[PDB]
């Protein structure tokens, strides 16, 4: 049997008022969630700092939410993004960050009025906190230069953001709907010779012009990493010569895969690839009508090829 609750009139009145007021505080903080707030440093622990926001509001910037070489003294004014509010937490309930990408984004929202007005949209942001960052922007307004608005007059705006982030070097890149073009943009200041897009694997091979290699990679691989993070594509950087050489190796691997797992001769495999059939997946599930465009292949053979291809697919997947 469920329990029957008994309280006093005083208890109930007090409880309902406490809860109504507590919910108001929670709601207000949830309104400013994802925004930059300013706090005063109270205590500087070994793995975090305490912030005063007024009205008994205590916020924390954890170690992993700080910039690498940042040191704070009790009483300092610090800004950061309130990215998580946890009402039922026994410890801290307000979490502030300076290292997450949202910090970079919100700093640009402030510094660039065109972003505040939602005339310019931020489509991606990738950071290596304290060191380097990329941010992608776009506009649907024919009057606006989105990169220029973010850089500002003589770079004053982007420098302002960089200074707040301790000299973090920021590349402002133009968004593009074509992934290859976007990645080319994100790879700056590198000069790309050519890109091969593996759409199935969601990876890109990037050939970089001579002398532009160290830039393309960046120190410690920083630039291609940031470009990978910004675009969401896996990126492989190499020389022009390497890319050509890799292409031949892939062209042979396709034929050999066909010869081995379909048990056909090399001339047969070649014809398949020539007609645009380059993978075991394609052979398996292509409309059988598309395979009839090849002169020399009857309906029985195209049925047998599919069944061999489907078997190879099952074989490989379990291997
Ligand atoms: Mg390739």
């Amino acid at each position: 049997f469920d329990r029957i609750t008994t309280q006093t009139a005083k208890q109930v009145i007090v409880q309902k008022v406490r809860e109504a007021e507590r919910a108001m505080v929670v709601d207000q903080f949830r309104e400013h969630e994802g925004e930059i707030i300013t706090g005063v440093v109270k205590k500087v622990n070994r793995d975090n700092i305490s912030l005063d926001l007024g009205n008994n509001a205590e916020a924390v910037i954890l170690r992993e939410d700080m910039l690498p070489r940042e040191n704070f003294r009790p009483g300092d004014r610090v800004r950061g993004v309130l990215y998580s509010v946890r009402p039922e937490a026994r410890g801290a309930q307000l979490f502030v960050t300076r290292s997450k990408p949202e910090m970079l984004i919100e700093l640009f929202r402030i510094e660039v009025p065109e972003i505040g007005e939602e005339v310019i949209e931020i489509k991606a942001a990738a950071r290596d906190p304290g060191s380097r960052a990329k941010i992608a922007v776009k506009t649907n307004d024919k009057r606006i230069d989105p990169v220029g608005a973010c850089v500002g007059m003589r770079g004053a705006r982007v420098q302002a953001v960089s200074t707040e982030l301790g000299g973090e070097r920021i590349d402002i890149v133009l968004w593009d709907d074509n992934p290859a073009q976007f990645v080319i943009n994100a790879m700056a200041p590198a000069d790309v010779a050519s890109i091969v897009v593996d759409e199935d694997k969601h990876t890109m091979d990037i050939a970089v012009e001579a002398g532009n290699l160290a830039q393309a990679i960046g120190r410690n691989g920083q630039n291609v990493r940031l470009a990978s993070q910004l675009s969401g594509w896996e990126l492989n950087v190499m020389t022009v010569d390497d890319l050509q050489a890799k292409h031949q190796a892939e062209a042979h691997a396709a034929i050999d895969t066909f010869t081995k797992y379909l048990d056909i001769d090399e001339d047969f495999a070649t014809v398949l690839v020539e007609e645009g059939f380059s993978t075991l997946e394609e052979l398996a599930y292509v409309p059988m009508k598309e395979l009839l465009e090849i002169e020399g292949l009857d309906e029985p053979t195209v049925e047998a090829l599919r069944e061999r291809a489907k078997n190879a697919l099952a074989t490989i997947a379990q291997a």
